[PDB]
């Protein structure tokens, strides 16, 4: 027909279709509190608006190295030295648009029809879209709640094949706000060793976004053999509230990064340069920012958590990273809604809830592990408290 | 293997190539003159500036809808009315990071192994790549000088097969500057009406960039017959000098509209919210500085064409739009260079010039059209004298 057949590998979003009817909720009256956020809801740092501003009155208006700006590469390569204890060169590095436009291309440049690319559930739904678009096959290894859902290494090994090309590794987690620490992580690494045909992709977004006494650690800072066979993925996007400025970086082995460089010439040739410039502050400038907002993101975890396992039939696990929790709702199922329907999965919980209360949560199925649903807790204290404690009115409503 | 097989269809790119033999003499000391631009030597706009300043200052730092700021879609939607009088409204436009995302995904949206996609040479070298990398088949069909690289409707019509699923259509061209008169352009228009599987990738990012009395003109506008399968393709990176800022923009159908969102969502999320705003401002403020620009590209023009024309050897044909010029070298074909080395073909042409004078141009082989050379003259007229100075000097020296 006229659109790829590739398309039809992608299955419908339950995410946009959440904020869809969310938007139509509000659109009619209705008092809605949405709890889906991927982004802060802070703005972005005056010392990083204050770089951009200085790149357009210099005019670094041109096109950019397709890997991006000299000035951003070295940047990133110090960062990862600096923070992560990795050693790379600018040449390893590449900047794009996004995180998103990273991981969409370390997948394209890769993958074949018949490689598994394994992704530990619950998972942030567009890691098996791009796999599926880009014609791969996901395979999917759930973890458990009562394992705060982390993955057992026990689970990881059974999953890969022959087949396996690339692991997907996600930590802090969108959706679970789990984080693995060191010795964790250790374990899942000693199982990729068993395995040298299996590349790790590594999504370290939420890396400055972590609670407590939690220590960040990254698959090659544990494993140094798997250097060669990991693509190690950051961003601004999170840690310096610049989702909209659309930054994504990685640094890798050369022959991956030149195959990611190639694709991305032909897609977006390199990202703005006036975003470029400002990636340089927010990773060469004062992180003042993150440690403040280690500390107000972590009351609102705290506010949140306290009011979730309140709630009747509701148990919330307390997340280390990110900006989300992952409550199960499996003590509501089989029960009644105040409307009368029936729960009987937890897309029907977070549609009544949606429905009686006005609050908009993504049902943990959409991640690949429920009965559950995903707050983000990227919003305000009052709004946060106002939603929660209309959940625990519409959790003791339900019979 | 580990790449992925789509990578071994796309060649390696001359147009790096060259440019990296130039960068190479630089660094011997050499004076090189790079005619190899394909941007305005001029800055964005100060309008535009304050306008992105303010976005910042702001906060628009934000995710945006995949296709667009709503400001910005407005616009667009305005414009193709305004200047093109062409009837889209806003939710069938979509915005991109460069005008190269816009046709990538438009490609990567619809192509099957075996469609083919019908590109005239001389041909912007990305469009065959992006075909060859989404897994289609370009189609070639050269046009002759002596029509100033306008390609005629019973060529058009010999090259449509039942496998046609695109016909590109790059007025005014990039690398041949020639531009499609409304006459020109109903003579494909009539056959594209004849063969109704084939859509129409209309690449009118050099629109603003004409000469003298031409008047430019866009197939939907020259034929409402094609509405339905035509994807109206734009972008302010050439007229607007906005090159770096990477926003480029489409309006079509809706069912392929939605199908790029879908790959884009994928891939970027969106552009980059402070350029988007620029870009608003490019589309709806003051129009001066394409006015402006009009008048010093066509003296430009004016300088390279009547020199290149005075270099031994040398034909050179004007033209209508964009900012190069693509001269033949044929009758130096058989010659022997300065170095003493028998010229064959342009790309031997090409590289004794760079090699001999230091000044770097694209042979026109790697645009599927030769014996040619591309020459952007989006220079100051000091280094386009000196420039072709010297090209006359070398072709004076061919024997
Ligand atoms: C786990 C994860 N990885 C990657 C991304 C991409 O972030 P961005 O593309 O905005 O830089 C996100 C954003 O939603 C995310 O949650």
């Amino acid at each position: 027909a006229f659109l790829a057949d590739a398309l039809s590998r992608v299955k419908p979003s339950a995410t946009i279709a959440v904020s869809q009817k969310a938007r139509e909720l509000k659109a009619k009256g209705r008092d809605v509190i949405g709890l889906g956020a991927g982004e802060p809801d802070f703005d972005t740092p005056d010392n990083i608006k204050k770089a951009a501003i200085d790149a357009i009155d210099r005019g670094e208006t041109k096109y950019t190295p397709v890997s991006g700006i000299p000035e951003l590469r070295e940047a990133i390569a110090k960062k990862f030295k600096r923070e992560n204890n990795l050693d790379y060169t600018a040449a390893q590095t590449i900047v794009g648009t996004g995180g998103k436009q990273i991981l969409f291309n370390a997948f394209m440049a890769t993958l074949n029809p018949g490689d598994e690319v394994v992704i530990p559930a619950p998972y942030w739904v567009s890691y098996p879209e791009m796999v599926a678009l880009c014609g791969g096959t996901p395979v999917f290894v759930p973890t458990r709640q009562e394992n705060n859902f982390k993955l057992k290494a026990e689970d990881l090994d059974r999953a890969i094949t022959p087949k396996t090309k690339w692991f997907v590794f996600n930590s802090p987690s969108n959706p679970s706000g789990a984080a693995y620490s060191h010795e964790e992580l250790k374990a899942l690494t000693d199982v990729l060793m068993k395995h040298p045909h299996v590349w790790v992709l590594t999504d370290d977004m939420y890396e400055h976004l972590t609670y407590g006494d939690f220590r960040f650690a990254t698959p090659v800072e544990v494993e140094p053999g798997l250097y060669e066979r990991t693509l190690t993925m950051n961003g601004v996007s999170k840690a310096y509230a610049m989702t909209g400025w659309r930054i994504g970086y990685a640094a890798g082995p050369l022959h991956l990064i030149k195959a990611m460089d190639m694709i991305q010439g032909q897609q977006t040739s390199g990202a703005a340069s006036i975003a470029q410039w400002a990636a340089v502050e927010a990773l060469n400038g004062p992180q003042d920012f993150i440690g403040r907002n280690k500390e107000i993101f972590q009351g609102r975890r705290d506010l949140v958590v306290s009011m979730l396992n309140q709630a009747k039939g509701i148990s919330c696990p307390t997340p280390e990273g990110a900006f989300y929790v992952y409550p199960s709702c499996a003590g509501l199922i089989g029960k009644t809604a105040p409307s009368g329907k029936v729960i009987e999965t937890d897309e029907d919980f977070v549609s009544e809830l949606l429905e009686t209360e006005g609050v908009a949560v993504v049902h943990g199925s959409a991640f690949g592990l429920g009965p559950n649903f995903r707050i983000s807790y990227a919003t305000s204290e009052a709004l946060l408290e106002e939603a929660c404690r209309r959940i625990q009115r519409f959790c003791a409503a339900c019979r």
